């Protein structure tokens, strides 16, 4: 019914996610269908490691103030193992937790190859032959604390990543200048939506 | 029958928001289920009052420069006194009005308290302020050199005694001369109650 | 099914909108109803012509910095011959006719014009040449404030910026939006 038209981590999730180190953070993503397009809600909380309170006074160098979460995705739409995300509780909507056994397919959940192809390379090519690296990314803030003093450069890109043998990709890129001091790496809530793939 | 999906102040409300007194603003609020999440859009026109023409060179103190509008919500998602927003006007779709009495259950429209609850020396265990935040700007007159801080909170509010709460708390630095608060529309999204 | 609850470009369009020449862009554009509500993905790539490599150190003047791209559509929701947009690869996902007054702009929400509100026709925004943070590009979306040809309802992305950027293409990000949809 509705429930299969969300794909989620549960709306409050166990540590699911590796950042720097295993299960290091809490991702909560929600994808729902609205006919051809995927409305998705994503925020982040790192509860330990590197990015669990955030201090560029003490560690400048920029592998402190930037970092990647990567869901990686077979023909399928199944997770492959090469993903920021635990796939335990990565599957259809149940009435606020999840169905009981795995996901078998979830192709219209996934980022459209057409819109969103995996490499670009312009040369050669035509103007009428060109795609489009940007259309394949969204650039955004994310606030942390939910402060607007404390903005974080967001980048979400669809079939970005090549990682494992994966045919489909979302990419959530995080990114500052400022240096931070003392500041968990806990993001506002950010909407987004994608054209999806058909079955 | 598909206009039991969206619930809104219509899209050309009378005046039916406090901002500073008593109906002085038109706040244009539209929530539509899709799935488990609501799509939602939200724009506010100040018509009179403290804020209807922003001079901060003539005021300059904060309580000029931000103001907040809540609306707070009860077990069933029926609108509290505490709120910003006027009831009267505020129901499910009609073919662009409403139905002609009110509603008694909206849960499903709330924001959902898993999600975004109200909340600890224990990192793995702490749950999240940001969370329940969207922190994003909107444009007075719809130009571009007159932004606005907007934060929109879910189930921040403990005023009355709601369980869901909306707030949009609005502030800027900019001393804006003349300005009339006139918001551009803002797209968000949170993820929805279930109703049992 | 879902296929008539989409009206787009394709995903994947060949040249289809004049910036500055004919079909000198691609537009991207997809709307689906959600309810009341029209949810929207745009994206833009030129290919020819003025923004096909934005360069303001050697054409400095505003109209290298600025332009616009209208979609007008008539008491049907058909797309008019003075739109941006060509109307050949235009239509309801899997293909033909426009008849789709249910994906117009709402005409109480956004109308042709004690107080009323020119900002609530207008979503302001930034997109980022790309899709790189250091190029924003200056980005509102109207609805139903243009008067050409003969148009009811509207759509119009205006893309400005200030920055003097060096052999750039004009290749947005993609940009979400919603708006209040007219009913039948």
């Amino acid at each position: 019914e509705n429930d299969r038209r969300t794909l989620w981590t549960t709306p409050d999730p166990s540590p699911n996610c590796k950042v720097s180190e295993e299960k290091d953070s809490k991702l909560t993503l929600v994808l729902t269908k609205c006919g051809s397009q995927i409305l998705a809600s994503v925020s982040l909380l790192v509860v330990k490691g590197k990015f669990a309170n955030i201090n560029n006074k003490t560690n400048p160098g920029e592998d402190y103030k930037k970092f990647s979460v990567k869901l990686l995705f077979d023909a399928n739409g199944k997770l492959l193992t090469g993903s920021s995300l635990d796939g335990n509780y990565w599957n259809y909507k149940n009435k606020d937790s999840v169905i009981g056994s795995p996901y078998e397919n979830a192709v219209p959940f996934m980022p459209n190859s057409t819109a969103y192809p995996k490499i670009i390379n312009n040369g050669t090519a035509n103007p009428e032959d060109k795609k489009s690296a940007a259309k394949k990314t969204i650039v955004t803030n994310v606030y942390l604390g939910g402060d607007a003093a404390k903005p974080v450069a967001t980048t979400i890109s669809f079939n970005k990543e090549t990682e494992s043998n994966c045919v489909y990709s979302i990419t959530f890129d995080f990114a500052w200048n400022k240096t931070y001091k003392n500041v968990p790496f806990d993001s506002s809530s950010l909407t987004f939506s994608y054209i999806a793939q058909d079955a």
